[PDB]
């Protein structure tokens, strides 16, 4: 069957593995547990397509950004270091992948918390000039996250 391969990154803490965890597993790891490196294969039916969804869960790099066909490009809404970030994560996978349309989604994490440092609004302004969607998740509601790892697929069908 079709494996759509996703790579997820962003900076350490703005929840990853929950994101993943949360698609895969259904349920919100509320725990310290930096990751190093982990995969997840998990068979799904995504619009009437069955599908293998082989998911890459970094570390908060150019070996497994040439493999992956998606990036879910995460950042926490109350950490603005990490929206920051985003673009050193953007620019690496660029070069990595000779590409400055790579299927990729980003992500603003842990929209469930009221402390709101990064507004939707600048973030929104920064997926637009990617050329990518913004979509704001939360790993503890799973809020957005479908959508999320859903939309990632779909830009992957329509490259
Ligand atoms: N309130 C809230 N907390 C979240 C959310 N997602 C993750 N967290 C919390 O944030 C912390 C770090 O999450 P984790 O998934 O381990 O982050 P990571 O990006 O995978 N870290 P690492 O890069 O080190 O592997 C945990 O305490 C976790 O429960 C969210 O949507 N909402
Ligand atoms: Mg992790």
């Amino acid at each position: 069957m079709t494996e759509y391969k996703l790579v997820v990154v962003g900076a350490g803490g703005v929840g990853k593995s929950a994101l993943t965890i949360q698609l895969i597993q259904n349920h919100f790891v509320d725990e310290y547990d930096p990751t190093i490196e982990d995969s997840y294969r998990k068979q799904v039916v995504i619009d009437g397509e069955t599908c293998l969804l082989d998911i890459l869960d970094t570390a908060g790099r150019d070996q497994y950004m040439r493999t992956g066909e998606g990036f879910l490009c995460v950042f926490a809404i109350n950490n603005t270091k990490s929206f920051e970030d985003i673009h050193q994560y953007r620019e690496q996978i660029k070069r990595v992948k000779d590409s400055d349309d790579v299927p990729m989604v980003l992500v603003g994490n842990k929209c469930d918390l009221a402390a709101r440092t990064v507004e939707s609004r600048q973030a929104q302004d920064l997926a637009r000039s990617y050329g990518i969607p913004y979509i704001e998740t939360s790993a503890k509601t799973r809020q957005g996250v479908e959508d999320a790892f859903y939309t990632l697929v779909r830009e992957i069908r329509q490259h």
